[PDB]
């Protein structure tokens, strides 16, 4: 059954996708699509959200990247994203929830006035300790030793990050208050699968200025 | 390994795990948690979110009613409450988040004022027409010819819908309206199961009527 993937250039969700299929091996067709003029196929495929990245496997769409990657972990199972113990998986899904939930922390900061930008890299920088201390700990990634689903997951949190410190000028990950989460996001982006895939910064730099253009 | 329970005789995510373990005939303890007054156990094994219900297996603890049904389903296996197909699984998951995403709508209608109340209740309805057309359809219940997560997860919105009509007044589920969803809701407080395992009704509308005091 052929994989496509509906996505969008500088959307950190369709690069979650990218990385799973990529880890497993899985050949896939990539489908850039325009926001501004939704494909028949994205809208047929994604009635409920009209939102990248959609992923089609068999001619059968799924929506939403946390529920496409725990379909492409059970759909290929080698090379395992989420560990096989019910406890341990419950603990992943647990901090993959615990992201998305936090997720809105980092738009309210990228987007927060001059007045504020204090209160909201506060709040993200309480959200990034707990991440560390609760989730992280002292492991090198949060799949262990190497990436899992939760590490893909924390892609976005990278992504947020690196916009809000080059474009707004406030610096929420620094090594000497948060060291071990620092050097988790460094060994991230070292890793070759995520090096190889990720957007042109300075691209995705001018992209993201131009949006926060909103206020 | 021994099962506990710790919850809130009005929390409809405690009932989500009551239902789970009651359906998989899964004996526990149950511990009734003082929300002014936090247990010593509650802090410690909840200590991100601070919140019941708190599932504990083998002295290992799990917080979340998503991420913990989950865990139950991998655990006692038998008597399934998702499919083991990996798209009908993605399906499940899919629909289970977005109820968890749509749940705050519900709160909104729940504490809208006079005016807000025609926004809110309308907000309401597409999220249940989108639920009943595209989830749904034509199914018994989410899960088939038997309840399963879905339904359970949706067990949420029976609780609000119930709410809303015995204490504002406004009608969201309406069977000449929602017909299919309106038999739905019917037939699932019909469920033995469910019949025997929610909080008393009474008790119930008095003490939400009293939080609703909050404006």
């Amino acid at each position: 059954a052929d994989v496509k993937l509906h996505g969008f250039w500088a959307s950190p969700f369709s690069y979650r996708v990218i990385w799973a299929l990529k880890l497993k091996g899985v050949e896939f067709e990539y489908i850039e699509e325009d926001l501004a003029n939704k494909s028949e196929l994205l809208l047929k495929y994604n009635p409920v959200y009209k939102q990248i990245p959609v992923f089609v496997h068999g001619g059968k769409p799924i929506a939403e990247s946390l529920v496409i990657l725990e379909y492409i972990e059970e759909t290929w199972p080698e090379n395992p994203l989420l560990p096989t113990d019910p406890y341990e998986r419950a603990m992943a899904r647990f901090w993959i929830q615990y992201g998305a939930t936090k997720s809105a922390a980092f738009g309210a900061l990228f987007r927060a006035s001059g007045e504020e930008l204090e209160k909201a890299a506060k709040e993200v920088v309480e959200v990034l300790r707990v991440l560390q201390e609760q989730g992280l700990g002292d492991k090198k990634f949060f799949g262990g030793d190497s990436i899992n689903l939760v590490d893909i997951s924390y892609g976005l949190f990278v992504y947020w990050l690196a916009a809000i410190e080059d474009i707004v000028g406030v610096k929420v990950l620094e090594p000497s208050t948060l060291p071990r989460l620092h050097a988790w996001a460094q060994n991230f982006i070292e890793v070759p699968l995520i090096k190889e895939n990720h957007p042109d910064n300075d691209k995705l730099l001018l992209h993201m200025k131009g949006v926060r253009e909103k206020m």
